[PDB]
């Protein structure tokens, strides 16, 4: 719907940007730039945190009537956010491995 | 609905616990504890397997009328389970890498 | 529905095959076969690309009436595709690490 629909687009874009930043963070690690990787990861998380917070309000205050479940719309947003958050967390682990290797 | 709704909560919690155990398993690997990591991974999988089995019954025996597809509710459960299973599988790979590194 | 339902099954199978190929690609890397890993990854991506293209047509040309959003059915397909694509991308990163790790 109006906002919910426009809000989802923002969430999808935000989630996509989060992943983009995360992959970029990893790329920095490959170049041996741990400092930039850490900075990129930190920002990536903040983007996700804000996105997750918005989704939480939706999931909690969404359902007009009773039930708390979710909606077709929310599920789509959750899919992007869940994927992005997971990607970012795993990417963080991958970056840590690069540090252990040396570079 | 009654059970389905309560069942989903259990699945979501179970999926979340699965991931939690998986991340913890990885943490053990970082401490150089391959034995504990393996034990944690094994338990993580068992939790997922039981969760997946419940979802399968849902997906197969859910749809009251004809169609086998899924439902708004099932999709949400699948999202958590799919994310958790994938996370756990990737985490397993990450742990194996730690073993190859040494520690 | 008829096609959409049958199309989803194809997408789910394709997504599953994509992941299967990706994991197999990783396995090749463990055996120290970077050439086979690369070949498997390339094919995995092509499978996903074709799958993603089909989903795009669905998401863009699906909704019979106005709205572009998604449908219960599409979300399910997106879940598998999103999971598979992410898995494959992360697996690619994991394979690159194996190459850096010698073998």
């Amino acid at each position: 719907a109006e906002e919910l629909e426009e809000v989802v687009m923002g969430l999808i874009i935000n989630s996509g940007q989060a992943r983009s930043l995360a992959y970029a963070a990893l790329k920095q690690a490959k170049q041996g730039d741990f400092a930039a990787a850490k900075a990129m990861m930190d920002q990536s998380r903040m983007a996700l945190n804000e996105a997750h917070l918005v989704q939480t309000k939706l999931i909690e205050g969404d359902a007009g009537e009773g039930k708390m479940k979710v909606s077709l719309v929310l599920v789509h947003a959750q899919l992007h956010l869940m994927t992005s958050m997971l990607a970012r967390e795993l990417i963080t682990e991958l970056i840590e491995l690069h540090e252990k290797l040396k570079a």
